[PDB]
């Protein structure tokens, strides 16, 4: 007794180039099957219209990662020419307690390190400053170097927030509603991987491991230019 996502035309060009994987890495459905109306609990369309993410337990996600229509995974060079462009209209609702930390959008190389996550913590302390309740960009320093340069963007707000990732040229830019708050931040570290896009609930050490992270999107794309 859940709505698919793919009920809504504004979701159909993402879902094709899309697969679901849940609650870790395995694909449970692929772009295929969500056009066909795939949901569950862990994704579902909600009455006004959003595909909502939930999931419990430590490191495990709800998440869609990136796809080419032929069925290929996405995996373009993560400092070429070309642009990558991934755009969300995205409501972080207040989460449940034992949740410290859900990523929400990613660019992750086609091994084992993320580029960039955008995460909403309950408590960050960046330099000597901590920050509470915000959405944090993290960009990992390197694959062999664990240590990442994190950045505030925003303080939560339940509003439906513009999020939008601009890769190319070795740079990355993040907007939120409009406004840039990270400005051609370099990932030369990535020079020689390939990279893709993901979006969803994907959830960060939680100190109650039966909680549930949630995410909703009411749009949501990803494109290449030139
Ligand atoms: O030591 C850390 O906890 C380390 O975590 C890093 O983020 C990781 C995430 O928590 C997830 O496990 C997944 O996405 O891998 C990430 C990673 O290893 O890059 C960073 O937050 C890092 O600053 C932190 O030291």
């Amino acid at each position: 007794f859940y709505t698919a996502p793919s009920t809504e035309s504004k979701f159909t060009e993402v879902l094709s180039k899309a697969k679901l994987q849940y609650p870790t890495s395995t694909t449970v459905a692929f772009a295929d099957d969500l056009l066909d109306g795939y949901a569950a609990s862990y994704f579902y369309l909600t009455s006004d219209l959003y595909m909502q993410f939930q999931v419990a337990g430590s490191s495990q996600r709800s998440e869609l990662r990136e796809m080419e229509t032929s069925g290929d995974e996405a995996a373009w060079d993560c400092t070429g020419s070309t642009a990558h462009v991934a755009s969300a209209q995205i409501a972080i609702p207040v989460q449940e307690d034992g949740i410290e930390e859900v990523t929400i959008l990613q660019v992750h190389d086609s091994d084992v390190t993320p580029v960039l996550r955008i995460s909403w913590v309950s408590s960050i302390t960046i330099d000597g400053v901590t920050s509470e309740d915000v959405v944090l960009a993290t960009i990992r320093n390197g694959i062999d170097d664990s240590t990442a340069t994190k950045t505030v963007l925003q303080a939560h707000t339940t509003s439906r927030t513009e999020f939008n990732i601009n890769v190319q040229n070795s740079k990355l830019s993040i907007t939120v509603d409009g406004t840039t708050e990270l400005d051609e931040a370099d990932i030369s570290q990535f020079d020689g991987s390939t990279c893709y896009f993901k979006a969803g609930a994907y959830n960060n050490n939680p100190t109650d491991t039966s909680a549930n992270a949630r995410i909703k999107m009411y749009e949501l794309e990803w494109v290449d230019h030139h």
